[PDB]
């Protein structure tokens, strides 16, 4: 089985899991519509009660599972937990990721195609004016590249351009996974995070130094490191929270565990974890939270950037900020680092979240990296057209499996690692090998605290949310819904396969 | 491997896949809108040049397969064309029928409960009258079993009934071909074919007896058995024809293939496959052809009839024959007794179109029959709903595997057994063991004249009426066009493990 090379390219591999889209995009909005302030403080608790023990929750079973040639949920539940159901409730582990795979490769797809325009000039000019004349030219450009529907139907028809580059960001997706751990996740994690970073804290500076007469980047700051004690008692906020939390560590999504599990058996997974999780979050609140939303504020004061962020969900990292950034000298070229880093950050992620269905196709069907590779991409290909084609598709994988379900997962392994297989089993596990050792209060949170949590947070979402959600879609919803159950259909079937295959090959030896 | 236990089971096992929904209720309409005798002609020298060759052509090859534990296309066209494109080609043997089965059985579920209802006598009671004060109760009656739309939304909304009885029939199929081929499928087929054939006889016997104002059951005879020589000129009938043909013979679907292997090496399958073929046919144009259109051209006339039959595809068989019933004594249960001869009709052609996927997962994959049969029916059960809720899906899925496909497919199994494979390996692979043999000019009827007659009509078709079908679609075909085309990607994933398989237990052995 593969190893990863170095530590560095271990932790390095691990942030570029962990830092993506989310970071850039998903978490200013999510900080915006929740208050700037009053979202931090449920924010950062989410961190240290969920975040952090979940994180090693996963290294913990990752590392586990690899030591006996295992590297997804399905195999590693079983070994945790002699039971069929352990097996199923595994496929959940192969299901999220590859779902999530689904839309965010098409939406990393946009943010390259915007950097090559951007970087050629082949952008919007806006009128030499209101606000609203500088914006709609890039909503329109935005509109045009996915192909928004200008009538009734809810059809989607991207540009041939960005089609051209969904092609091409899968082929580059498979060209790294093609190569493996060490020589491929590895190799363009070292290359792909520095560049990341350095891109990132220019943007930052770039962005601080805006200012008109509607305000300064300092009052977007300021907007979102004001603590509001008032809104710390909305369950709302909470469940937003959380939510960032888990998509932003790539908690629940069976990607940290896969990882992981090409950690060496005694190697360190404490410190190694916690460092992983603590570059996220510095890249989050740091980096994501500094661009965005102080850029916004500078130009439209805090009511109007809550107002945008409100709006959409790529209205201000594909319409606002390009837009302000046009009104910049060197404007165009700052649009192109933004979606360069969008990019990176965004293929460091989903290289992430593929490898799953690699290394389960590996791992138990026993196909080569080659072909395990190839039949994942084309599976995630040609899923991507119903995300490319139905307007809406991408809203409702992101809730099933990137909102949900992440969470739901989170809660099983928790359960089934910590209640099932033993909590001093566990607790051991997780230790073995490390460089430093969990502070013993942890013990009682990842025993008591986190299941808690995370229980009353489904039933709180369950009892008030869902239901006003699952009533008012429009019927195209269930196209989706029927799609991605198949997928579930699908991965289950190759379960069972791969049980009868090592049933055969076990009475063959 | 199974194989048929007698001559008599092996004969009415392949009579009853052949002769299904496709007598009494593709023929009539396919006659009715093609001028009735004037479609006679074409159809019948499309039996002569299309029907009977192609048959022993399917016999042979699953013979063929079957010898070596093969009964499927996938593996039994790289037999005779050692080609990776001839496992890909092969695919299609898999695919047409698991698609076909997948609105197939839901039609077939219909035919039971409205049998059940026609029973007990829950059906519509109309005023004791113009003739669509008659008809609506039953057009309404129908269109609340499946749901038709009522408002613009292309969604269907099946009643409970409708979805309970789609779930017993497919219980019942599951019944049958757990039990496997001599024990399940051809102890139903002796009980079936004679049950079928003697409510058949009845029924057309009942119908003879229908007279009124407007004419008798012999009207509807003439009009069926009255050549039109000048219609003979007509592309669109000899499309008709042979399309009829294929799906009344079950050609073109694997399904005949994958029964035939299990017809031992030495056994005949040229009297066998022509008694077949020739129980079918008469099932077709002397029971189907004598039930729904005379007794429609009884009530109404010729002309009326036409525009009935043209109006719908299951408006003659679901809502005019019961309604023409309701009007004569005992007429009630004469619908029962039509329903229950479409449901064993039905059924026998199912369980025929699903073997194939069944064998498969035996054959290639090593499955125990009752994990083949158990995951079969749940990739048919699950992949009905789209064809259960989406208005059109069924056309659609109809259209490319039943009509389209099953003729590519045709034409393909020709060349590649007859062309590729060798015309005099392939004649002798087809006479061998034969208790009579094949007149010599079928030799060069095989050989140039049926591919040359079918490469023909798809160009014909292909350039005159494709592109209409295409171009003016609503956007909702392509959600089935989608989610058949992820089918075939599935399939061809499974071929892909099935060959790494063989080639693993090849090197450990
Ligand atoms: C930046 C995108 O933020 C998104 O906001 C959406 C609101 O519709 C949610 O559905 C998604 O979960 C969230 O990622
Ligand atoms: C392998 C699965 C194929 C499913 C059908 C894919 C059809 C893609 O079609 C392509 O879509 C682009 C985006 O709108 C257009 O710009 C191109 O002109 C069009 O050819
Ligand atoms: C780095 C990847 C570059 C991909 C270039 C894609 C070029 C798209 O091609 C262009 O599409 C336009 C819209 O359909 C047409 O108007 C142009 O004629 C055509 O050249
Ligand atoms: C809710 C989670 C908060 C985690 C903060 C942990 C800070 C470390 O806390 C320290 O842990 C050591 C080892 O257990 C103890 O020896 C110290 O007494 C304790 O203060
Ligand atoms: C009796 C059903 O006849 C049907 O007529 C349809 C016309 O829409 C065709 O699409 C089907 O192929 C045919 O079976
Ligand atoms: C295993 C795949 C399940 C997909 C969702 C199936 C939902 C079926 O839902 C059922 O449909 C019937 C027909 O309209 C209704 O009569 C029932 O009330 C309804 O529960
Ligand atoms: C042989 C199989 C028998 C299946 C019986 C199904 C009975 C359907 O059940 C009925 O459905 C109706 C419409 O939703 C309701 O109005 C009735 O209250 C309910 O009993
Ligand atoms: C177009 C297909 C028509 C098939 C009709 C075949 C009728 C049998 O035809 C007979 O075949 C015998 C064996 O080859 C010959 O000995 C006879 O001379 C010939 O008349
Ligand atoms: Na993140
Ligand atoms: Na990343
Ligand atoms: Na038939
Ligand atoms: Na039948």
């Amino acid at each position: 089985r593969e190893h990863w090379a170095t530590r560095l390219g271990l932790i390095l591999a691990m942030a570029g899991n962990a830092v993506g889209l989310g970071n850039f995009l998903r978490f200013p909005v999510q900080a915006a519509e929740n208050g700037g302030g009053a979202f931090m403080i449920p924010y950062i608790i989410a961190f240290l009660l969920v975040g952090i023990p979940l994180m090693w929750i996963e290294w913990a079973m990752g590392r586990y599972g690899g030591a006996q040639g295992h590297g997804t949920t399905p195999a590693i539940f079983y070994l945790l937990w002699r039971n069929r159901f352990a097996k199923i409730l595994g496929v959940f582990g192969l299901w999220i990721p590859l779902v999530v795979a689904i839309y965010y490769v098409y939406i990393e797809s946009w943010t390259l195609g915007f950097a090559i325009k951007f970087l050629v000039g082949l952008v919007p000019e806006p009128p030499p004016t209101d606000p609203d004349s500088i914006l709609r030219p890039f909503k329109e450009f935005l509109y045009s590249y996915i192909g928004v529907p200008k009538g009734d139907e809810p059809i989607l028809k991207p540009s041939l351009f960005a089609y051209i580059v969904f092609l091409i960001t899968m082929f580059i997706n498979v060209s790294i996974l093609i190569r493996g751990i060490s020589k491929g996740i590895e190799r363009f994690a070292k290359i792909a995070m520095p560049t990341l970073f350095i891109l990132a804290v220019f943007l930052v500076i770039r962005v601080f130094l805006l200012e008109t007469p509607n305000g300064t980047a300092a009052d977007g700051l300021n907007f979102l490191w004001t603590p509001d004690f008032e809104k710390l008692k909305d369950p709302g906020v909470w469940i937003a929270a959380v939510g960032q939390i888990f998509f932003t560590l790539s908690l629940g999504f069976g990607a940290i565990i896969t990882y992981a599990s090409y950690v060496r058996k005694d190697q360190d997974i404490v410190l190694s974890g916690l460092t992983a999780a603590t570059l996220n979050e510095k890249a989050e609140v740091i980096l994501g939270g500094s661009i965005s939303i102080p850029a916004a504020v500078a130009f439209f004061g805090v009511a109007n950037a809550v107002a945008i962020a409100k709006a959409g969900a790529f209205n201000l990292g594909f319409i606002t900020l390009p837009a302000i950034f046009s009104q910049t000298a060197g404007g165009t070229f700052l649009g192109f680092l933004w979606f360069f880093l969008l990019f990176f950050a965004g293929l460091t992620s989903s290289i992430a979240i593929m490898q799953p269905m690699i290394a389960f196709l590996e791992d138990e069907l026993k196909l080569s990296r080659k072909h395990a590779v190839l039949w994942t991409a084309a599976i995630v290909f040609f899923s991507a057209h119903l995300v490319m084609f139905l307007n809406k598709s991408l809203d409702e994988m992101d809730f099933w499996a990137g909102t949900i379900g992440v969470v739901f997962f989170g809660l099983t392994e928790l359960i089934i690692f910590f209640w099932i297989f033993g909590a001093d089993k566990a607790w051991e596990e997780i230790n073995r090998g490390g460089i430093i050792k969990v502070p013993r209060i942890y013990y009682y949170v990842m025993r008591y605290i986190t299941p808690a949590f995370l229980a009353v947070l489904l039933v709180v979402w369950a009892r008030e949310y869902i239901p006003k959600i699952m009533e008012e879609t429009h019927w195209t919803v269930w196209i989706t819904r029927f799609y991605i159950i198949g997928l579930f259909l699908f991965l289950t079937f190759l379960v069972f396969l791969a049980e009868r295959r090592r049933n055969h090959e076990s009475a063959g030896t």
